[PDB]
């Protein structure tokens, strides 16, 4: 039932979990500590199929540009909603970058066009324009929500790619919440993953 | 839940994530008779994705010729006993040969299958007793040798499996496994199952064979 | 073989592996024209579609992001979208034509709806350049751009998955924009695999517009 | 392009879509410089950006013993079409003495060969008998040994193919499938030389392909 807030209005919420570290042990042996030893053994040599028997269901609220990257992970199940909020980058988001415009003003200019686009959308809607058409004016930082069911193996591949300094900061934050939850429900698998398979650097 | 299939096989439910409501939750993307109304609506309109949020893990013991057919379903996860490092055989019953006129009595056919299986197995043990590695010695064992595997699959894929295996076109032996699979599916997801039969099931036996 | 879609989009055939006979060869597992078409119709009629997985296409698509998001929901395929790390990035947007709004009674004339969409696109785009020039990283600045921004991708999919794509997108219930791309996809598919395409429409196509 | 494997098997190239440049065009998303293209292939492989290689596809026709096919069919990201056993041509894999020539046995390597050959013969005969008798082939075939040869068409993209080689072109895999993987590698090397060399240099996890040639 975990829920972690991300960005200004987003979140990653655990909906359900099937199995735990032992589910992988049971699959590896096809049965029902030497177990903690098996998990590391499987992880080191790359015998990842057993980890497919651990599944998670997440409910995610994220901006569309983050969701688009996320949806690139094909080995998972998705259900997106089909209620108007936008991700406004905080000023600290620009730290490290020397901008002509003070960080606060960048955050302002972003709020402004967002507000203008949204008002235009509302206007078109109020005039009878089909929502599917009017919505194309909305910006990429609009929040959407979706359910994500993914097994532990696919999830680790997701973390290898998004829990990395080379990934956009925003997606990293989401990947951090995903890892946090994965760690809570599968300590052994996660630790093992971190010790032998994790390719990123932020975890 | 363990259901015996054939002479020594079985389908045993290991774990399950969610139920009919999981698909309802997924469909609405949030947290009585209207939920069941939703399941039906999704099924009759081809909105299958919500059902991917229901997942099962089965433990199956079946003859290799049946497993081979089963493993053809790629949208699932499998873990089977290693033929290399990890001995019962399926002997059809005389009744299995009912309907086909044979030159010899059904029990004769049954006896003969039992005969070769016995010879193959005896030869196998002989090879092993001789120092022959199992990965090599096992190649003489027949296709009716029983094997075991864990199968994790979501409800949408499980329904595709039923469309194909719980049908008269599939070999009788796997139909039997498909019936047990359907039996378990129905008990864990009654609304989805009824909706499935009513609007999307393409097979024939599940609409004739109770549960 | 290229087809223009919307105002600045397109679907272009990049490569294709096999033809109708590739599904025949796979079905028979090996290696008379009417005997071959009969097998193809036979496979399609009984839902034996795996043989059609041995026909593959690679398309180059230029579409608005909102169309792309729906398209990318088809997981049994391969995609590579433009990033800017290997190729230059261009900025164009889908501006609906007044006709797109027919059948709908609007308080604002169609031409005025088109005008308003162009307006936001212009302002969103300029705010974007404003941010870039100010030293704001593109990854951050681009978040103000609208969903009608055109993007490009390569799409490799086999004929079976392709037919699933047409069943869902070449249909009146799918958004009009994606329908236009689906029609174009169907067309190239027909040109390269007429027997398979014919059979698809006769026994398996679930949609309506084709 | 056909290569014999084991005593009666083979791997045959049926078709192929694209080449090394298919990955380059996909990574650049452009459908319009050997030095630079080769550099990009290596860059992609070195940094794990593997999706571009999914736009290179192969179709093979394979003949292998069922015990080998069962291992092969475990690779799910691919397309398979196998001969229907439920609905001619029965051959079996008989290990040569050199196969066991490395393990201490209590009988001559040649005896194992004869032993295996015997049962295969006995099982095959019983099967033919049952068939003649009127027993459906889907039922009579269950007495056939796992070394029976089957055939299938295999369509797989370059990315998935490399995962297959990682796992099967390795000393940890059974010797028999190792032989097939070597043949697969040979064909792969011939059609996509750059991707293959890049594969071996930055991503290949097995042993044999860096030891054996082509
Ligand atoms: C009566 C009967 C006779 C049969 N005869 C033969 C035979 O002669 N030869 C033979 O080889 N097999 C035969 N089969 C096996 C048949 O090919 C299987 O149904 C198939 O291998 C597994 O089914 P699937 O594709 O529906 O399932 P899955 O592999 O689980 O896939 C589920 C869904 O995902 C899809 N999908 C998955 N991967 C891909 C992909 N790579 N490309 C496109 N779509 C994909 C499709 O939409 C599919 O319906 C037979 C089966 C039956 C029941
Ligand atoms: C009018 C309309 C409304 C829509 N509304 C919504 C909405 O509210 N929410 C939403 O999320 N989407 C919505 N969609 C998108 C729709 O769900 C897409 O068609 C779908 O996400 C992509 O199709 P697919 O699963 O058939 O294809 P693919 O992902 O390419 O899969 C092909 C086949 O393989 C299968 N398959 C693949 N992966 C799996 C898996 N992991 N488990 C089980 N089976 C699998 C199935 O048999 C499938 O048909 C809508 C589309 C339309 C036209
Ligand atoms: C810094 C960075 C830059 C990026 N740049 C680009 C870019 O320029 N263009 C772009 O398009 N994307 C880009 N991406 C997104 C990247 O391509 C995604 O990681 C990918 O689309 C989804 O990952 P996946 O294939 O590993 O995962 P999934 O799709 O979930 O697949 C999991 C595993 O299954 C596999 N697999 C699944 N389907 C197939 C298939 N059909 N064929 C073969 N193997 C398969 C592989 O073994 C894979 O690792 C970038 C990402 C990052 C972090
Ligand atoms: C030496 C050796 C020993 C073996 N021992 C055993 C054993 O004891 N027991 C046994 O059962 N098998 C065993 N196998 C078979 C092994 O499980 C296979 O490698 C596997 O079934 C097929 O590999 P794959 O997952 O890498 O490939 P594919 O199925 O082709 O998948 C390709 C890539 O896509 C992925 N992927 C595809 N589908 C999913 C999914 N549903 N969820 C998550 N990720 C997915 C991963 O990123 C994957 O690497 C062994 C193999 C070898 C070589």
């Amino acid at each position: 039932h975990m829920k972690i807030d991300i960005l200004d209005k987003g979140f990653v919420e655990l909906v359900d979990v099937m199995g735990n570290d032992l589910s992988a042990v049971r699959a590896a042996r096809v049965s029902f500590e030497r177990d903690r030893h098996l998990i590391e053994y499987l992880m080191k040599h790359g015998h990842e199929t057993p980890f497919e028997h651990i599944v998670f269901t997440f409910h995610v609220k994220a901006p569309i540009f983050v969701a688009r990257q996320w949806f690139r992970h094909r080995i998972a199940s998705y259900n997106e909603l089909s209620s108007y909020e936008f991700y406004i980058p905080s000023p600290e988001r620009l730290e490290g970058y020397k901008t002509t415009i003070p960080p606060e003003r960048v955050t302002e200019k972003i709020s402004e066009i967002v507000d203008k686009a949204y008002r235009t959308y509302l206007e078109l809607i109020e005039s009878g324009v089909p929502r599917e058409v009017a919505r194309i004016v909305l910006p990429l930082n609009l929040y959407t929500r979706f359910f994500w069911t993914v097994n532990a193996r696919s999830l680790m591949n997701f973390l290898n790619l998004r829990a990395d300094s080379h990934a956009q900061w925003e997606i990293q934050q989401y990947a951090l919440a995903i890892a946090r939850i994965f760690k809570e429900k599968c300590p052994w698998t996660f630790e093992a993953f971190l010790k032998y398979a994790y390719k990123g650097d932020i975890l």
